[PDB]
DNA sequence: ACGCGCATGGATC
DNA sequence: GATCCATGCGCGT
């Protein structure tokens, strides 16, 4: 009666007469198998242009989406047409902007064109606070040795937890339970302080450390060791200590790193000035300019930094939903927020291999690809080839959109995921042109060829036309732009 | 498990003999069983006693480094504690190891590490020392009158040890003192009885119940192949201990114990790392020899690749859901001990909620689909499109942060 | 330089699980009294010997099987050297069961499972000269090592259903049946295909019903989950954990 | 193995040449064999010297450390007993 | 540069690897590896940048498949391995 | 004579 | 190739 069930297991009895299906039963067979209030619709089919496609909005973006294809297929449009009718998704009885939490991770400055009235953050103006690591990036971000430096890191802990809860301007009985890797403020000068101080480390006959500052002599104990993180101390001992003259080289890779102006969104001195409560209204938006899409660009900075920034957010948008939960879970209300990380080109930071230089990137996309479906931090995933993206990572996302695939082991990979029912329709992947994709997973009815729908206001990854640029004049580039604009890169 | 303590004989109501404790790190079965002792951090009061030396060595100590001089009197020092505290025979006194789970102060320890930090000996080059009955010689019969505080060495050349244990020291308070560790390491932790440690664990105290979760979320991750290690143990010598009074009282009286180790690829994996070989040892002694003892493995885990083949092949009955992952599937498919028509591309075809089992407890390996939860593990999925779709609320970041702040 | 290792022995021979290896019984013991004790050579005279390790720890399992292993190939050993010194009729021949044969000869050289692969393999290579042969009874052929399964020329193929379990068996089967893909793991209970130097041709048998059968002491979990609560087990378990 | 036993030459009456070791870990075979002889761990007793070299040294040395100077005082202190 | 001028890239780059089995080829050791990302970083997100390259070689099947899978146009000559 | 500071060196990662 | 630690030797207060 004109609702679509699916499942080929009914059997029909021969003869049954045959007419070509109509147009609402061809609307029926995408739509019926959505609910009214959950339909999402982004595409049209190949086959029929007037019929539209509707994926379950509520099922396609709490389990991960995973868009990959060829270069130029259009998986840049596609990313940002799905995040457009993301936007424009609202409820009536309201003008305003909705309730939408995207976070793109920009690797081309494509998306600045795309979303006009957005919050753009490159690495010169984004500022994330050091002091907001929970100790195991803390490591390995500050320590460059690895192995057999246990005095070293041990140093390093008790001066940031003593300096955490110095600069705690509130009731003492939350001053006691912080630790090295709670997230307080701390400055990173005095730890220097407090490092070099302890290089530099006098005892007595007692073995008991003795230091001079400018009110008295006093004994370095659990209370007076917050005396160490100012310059103006001097030991007064018999012996050297036990630390005196084994942190110099420490100091001279602490300092060297803080010094380091790649590091300057991070280690800088805008850290100081930036709270806590600013830094998640930065990478949300939630700031004094809210929007719902959030654009970092991570262009051209080196490999280091951009591994350390997509580190840094994944986890701490993760651990902002980790921590999300049990006040929900402790109050019983309905008032969450959901967000979503758009992923481009996700090989150059989590790929498949074991690289340890990759290690710290793909923990932090791996946690949003098991527990983030938890906690309202969902990913979406583009990439060229779906053999190059970890299968830890990328066999987590239950929705797929497919562009053109010319490998053989790029097909073979969607192939084999997929059933032997419907897997005939992977033979047209190669032959997809422009625009045209293939969806799948549990947000959709049946796996099918879509064309997705053209984004009237597009990123700016427009194709070269190179043919018609080499008709022309030999041109003058100016050569001292470029470089002038390298060098400062 | 919810039909495990729900199958009862017609003889009573109320708890039936179910024991089942569950290995929960992702925090998913609290509200699945309402009628449990969920332990957590703060809930949980392990002894640090009970470990035996290796994890000792992993919860205090570090790689070495020709540390060998502190190590020693490290473990000099439990050695000795373990052998002061124990109030049984002068036979078993000898017996005494590092390894051996006897109760040991850990303050104590530290005061004896800090009192061989500043030793003092004469000429004859004896540690001479000085107490409140008096001048006592550093020797095994007086040793352990180092662990008090209040005790001040007199000599005239400062000792082997003396200064060379500064770096020792430190790192211990780090420790004790570190509050991510409070169950481990915590003043309750010192005064909690060993009969009353394991009737928390199989939930055997005041508060009695089949089901109980040990809800491993917030343990530390350097610490959490310890914990799981210790309490496995616990659980199996329960067992092992079991059957050794079960043959002179010759009745039927038995306490049959399932444990469930959820991720257990995490606490057991195929690979030679130092990090996970405590849990996976203990894991592999209730695989190969808890049969006997009554303590049986529940391996739940979501990615079975990483699971050691020799743990996975002692289990005889296997529930294959849905496996996306092609590692998966070869390593699924080469150690089921049955196989049905069609397999290769039935796991992902495999539905929500729908199971394949084959063993020796069912004759004819069966497609079946699990009856739906009345009682769910609350379903972890948000609404996604519609909560998009209302208005732009105001996230309450003081109270989320704040939150953050305290972990 | 020495004690961590000095506290490691210590560990283990006041071990009571190590008790029947690393106890005082175990010093006072002869070279002699053993070998009666392995072959039921002592006060009660038995041809079965049951070497029940269940209680055995996993650790030293493989060092257990590997003593008594190499202790009974070289009584087989030296067995020979009489025999062809007074040239007499009489022999001692002995045959060993290993049940659950693919944990005891894997297909690893790992160190921790290398003890006992080579006692089985030198039985299995030597054996049949001296007196000493092997019966081998795993529920995984696949895991057994090839260079001890080849040995082997009779085989007692049983309904096995794991596909990475009948590809090991087809290899190494010394003849073959007519859709023995199918036959394998359709075969019902009790029947058996036996091929090799023994038997004729491979035929499908029925081994005889065992009229005392090998019944194992199984913990009846669901049995014991019907009944109350039990308080007053639970006492008596600690007390003795405390006591020993 | 019930077979191998109960068959003799019938000239005598008693126990017959037939000599069977059986390694089970479900100790299950004292019902097969109720006339024969077990031993478990508390009754076997295992000589730790018959042990070679190979089984000595994963009786007491770990494989994990393999740390050089634990290995030669053993054999020292063993091949000297 | 062009980007702040609202402009698109003016000069387009063509980079010929004649016979690149010598230095990006199949096999993953490690001194292959610089030159292979090299190439890689061109067939990825080099087709916005407008440098893009011409990939000259003796088997497909020696060539690593990454940068092999971002090359649209293919030109096949007499090829006797099957 | 005891102490502190400077070496040379060892082990382990 | 670090770190971390031990051991030795020569010297001043
Ligand atoms: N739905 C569409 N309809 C028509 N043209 C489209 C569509 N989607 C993308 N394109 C075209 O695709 C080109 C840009 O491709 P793009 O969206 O950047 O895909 P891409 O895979 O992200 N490129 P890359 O980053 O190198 O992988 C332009 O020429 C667009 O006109
Ligand atoms: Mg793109």
């Amino acid at each position: 009666n004109g609702k679509f069930y699916r499942g080929g297991d009914s059997l029909a009895l021969p003869p049954k007469k045959v007419e070509p299906a109509k147009l609402d039963e061809i609307i029926s067979i995408y739509s019926d198998s959505i609910d009214i209030n959950d339909r999402f619709t982004f595409s049209s089919l190949s086959l029929n242009t007037k019929v539209s496609v509707p994926v379950n909005g509520n099922r396609f973006f709490n389990k991960h989406i995973a868009i990959v294809g060829s270069t130029g297929s259009g998986k840049s449009h596609t990313v940002a047409k799905i995040l457009q009718k993301a936007v424009d998704e609202k409820q009536e009885g309201y003008k305003g902007l909705n309730n939408s939490h995207i976070i793109i991770f920009d690797i081309h400055s494509e998306y600045e064109n795309a979303f006009p009235n957005s919050n753009v953050l490159n690495v010169d103006t984004l500022t994330l606070p050091y002091w907001l690591l929970n100790g195991d990036e803390l490591e390995e971000l500050f320590l460059d040795t690895e192995a057999n430096d246990h005095n070293q890191r041990n140093v390093f802990r008790q001066a940031i937890t003593l300096n955490k809860k110095i600069h705690f301007q509130g009731d003492p009985a939350t001053k006691e339970i912080i630790s090295f890797h709670s997230p307080y403020y701390f400055d990173i000068n005095e730890v220097i302080n407090y490092i070099n101080n302890r290089n530099n480390e006098r005892k007595n006959k007692d073995n008991e450390h003795i230091w001079s500052d400018e009110e008295g002599n006093f004994k370095f104990d659990n209370e007076n060791a917050h005396r160490l993180f100012k310059e103006n101390v001097t030991p007064d001992g018999s012996s050297a200590g036990a630390l005196n003259g084994k942190l110099l080289n420490f100091v001279d890779r602490l300092q060297s790193k803080i010094f380091d102006k790649r590091l300057d969104f991070i280690l800088g001195e805008g850290s100081k000035s930036v709270t806590f409560k600013e830094t998640l209204e930065t990478l949300i938006s939630y700031g004094k300019d809210k929007s719902n899409i959030t654009i970092l660009d991570v262009s051209g900075v080196p490999f280091e930094v951009l591994s350390i920034c997509v580190s840094l957010i994944s986890r701490l948008i993760f651990e902002f939903g980790y921590h999300s939960k049990k006040i929900k879970r402790k109050s019983n209300e309905n008032q969450d927020i959901p967000i979503l990380i758009v992923y481009e080109e996700a090989h150059k930071y989590a790929p498949k291999s074991d690289l340890s230089k990759y290690r710290t990137s793909k923990e932090a996309i791996e946690r949003i690809a098991k527990e983030g479906r938890k906690y309202g931090v969902t990913l979406l995933l583009a990439s060229q080839r779906p053999s190059e993206i970890s299968e830890t990572i990328f066999s987590q996302c239950n929705t797929f959109i497919s562009m053109r695939l010319t490998n053989p082991d790029d097909q073979n990979y969607v192939k084999r995921l997929l059933p032997d029912t419907v897997g005939d329709i992977t033979n047209l992947l190669p032959s997809l042109k422009e625009g045209e994709a293939l969806i799948m997973g549990d947000s959709i009815s049946i796996p099918s060829i879509v064309k997705i729908e053209k984004c009237t206001i597009p990123p700016s990854s427009i194709d070269i036309k190179y043919l018609d640029e080499w008709r022309k004049e030999w041109v003058d580039s100016e050569f001292d732009k470029i470089i002038e604009q390298w060098s400062k890169s």
